[PDB]
């Protein structure tokens, strides 16, 4: 298990445009295209991202290329966030993957709340952080994924994924 395998489990793989859990046009391994309700806008985003006329369908290799870029993006963005880099750098590599997972799902900027959860993680108060992370829209709207990510923070193991 590693961040790529972890996110592949949590995001799935679909080769045609679909709507994510929030209703937003997405493709591949959780590649958000746009928040616009226009399918035509989503197809323009897709064609721009792949560099060809796709009409909303891609190959597995193309999906994996966007995924590689999106993981790389998430990591770089954590480092570029002065509010988050210290937390990331304080963690072991397994818990770092849990943090990347959250940023991938929620965004590299603009995420609301979670200051207290990040403090408890920096303090290495793992059970307390896990309780605090669940007091969230995130946990209520995507509870099975959030439970897996939270277990990863609580334990520093891959137990919630190994077997999936
Ligand atoms: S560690 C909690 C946290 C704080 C913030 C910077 C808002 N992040 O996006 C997450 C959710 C990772
Ligand atoms: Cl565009
Ligand atoms: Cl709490
Ligand atoms: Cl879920
Ligand atoms: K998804």
């Amino acid at each position: 298990m590693n961040i790529f395998e972890m996110l592949r489990i949590d995001e799935g793989l679909r080769l045609k445009i679909y709507k994510d859990t929030e209703g937003y046009y997405t493709i591949g391994i959780g590649h958000l295209l746009t928040k616009s309700p226009s399918l035509n806008a989503a197809k323009s985003e897709l064609d721009k991202a792949i560099g060809r006329n796709t009409n909303g369908v891609i190959t597995k290799d193309e999906a994996e290329k966007l995924f590689n870029q999106d993981v790389d993006a998430a990591v770089r963005g954590i480092l570029r966030n002065a509010k988050l880099k210290p937390v990331y750098d304080s963690l072991d590599a397994v818990r770092r993957a849990a943090l990347i997972n959250m940023v991938f799902q929620m965004g590299e900027t603009g995420v609301a709340g979670f200051t207290n959860s990040c403090r408890m993680l920096q303090q290495k108060r793992w059970d307390e952080a896990a309780v605090n992370l669940a007091k969230s829209r995130w946990y209520n709207q995507t509870p099975n994924r959030a439970k897996r990510v939270i277990t990863t923070f609580r334990t520093g193991t891959w137990d919630a994924y190994k077997n999936l």
